[PDB]
């Protein structure tokens, strides 16, 4: 059925959307894994502490591009577009808190600490005050969008 | 059709597992972007340089990340396993090189330099030999597997 079979095409760009942005937010918790570390020839990381300025600067410029890709997916979101908006609107709030905090994310000669950059990038630091709040209110709100699995799913298992 | 419906599922998750990796590829492109650079409460980014060691250590440990999609992927990668197998290959040498070069990338106090970091992971950069290569590699071959977007894309438009 045309109509049928374009609709498993619909869902199926939904879904391919949302997986890309989960897989920018798992790179961010990449860059929490290296907050304070150097690579190290033997054991992959080493400790090189506080000095975490441009590390901040690259979990910035990916924030940014996860609100393009989040804003962009609306017009093509259909019955989803509510949880896209909502999805979106996390995303602008992580990245302007970490624009609020440039004092302690934004440190001269590198050196932001480990202590400050846990508080913006890493989802499960205790203290969440520079980011990692937003963070992690992103994460959920994607993690939530992505039902949109269920929804595709669902389209492709019309074969009742 | 039970097995028709069997394939447009197993196309599904290909594409999906693809773009995944193109997405964390994606990300090593903005941590490209904040090499030597800082937070800029006004204009997003500003100049803070010679200090890039961690934002190296972020790029190493999202490298192991895509190796390891890559690796998962063999499994159910089908007809595509040979595609696959050489991207993830790319990967491990990305990787491989960014460990061979610590005296560069890896510098005390956070002090990897701007020069040698995009040698590293700008793709465009036009010296390539701490990784920048191997980096480019494994766009390329991970852009060839996504022709599993015309397989997938065959499967549904298989409506004649």
């Amino acid at each position: 059925l045309t109509v049928i079979s374009k609709k498993i095409t619909d869902s199926n760009a939904v879904v391919l959307a949302v997986k890309e942005v989960e897989a920018l937010l798992s790179s961010i918790d990449e860059l929490a894994k290296a907050i304070g570390q150097k690579i190290d020839r033997n054991n992959g990381l080493a400790v090189e502490a506080n000095f975490n300025t441009s590390l901040l600067a690259g979990a910035y410029t990916i924030s940014t591009l996860i609100t393009k890709k989040l804003d962009e997916l609306i017009k093509n979101s259909g019955e989803l577009k509510g949880e896209v908006e909502k999805a979106k609107n996390c995303s602008e709030a992580f990245t302007n808190k970490l624009k609020e905090k440039t004092q302690e994310l934004a440190v001269a000669a590198g050196a932001a600490t480990d202590i400050d950059a846990k508080k913006a990038i890493l989802k499960t630091n205790r203290d969440k005050d520079l980011g990692a709040d937003e963070l992690g209110k992103l994460f959920k709100s994607v993690e939530s969008l992505s039902k949109a699995a269920q929804e595709a799913s669902a389209n492709s298992v019309k074969e009742l």
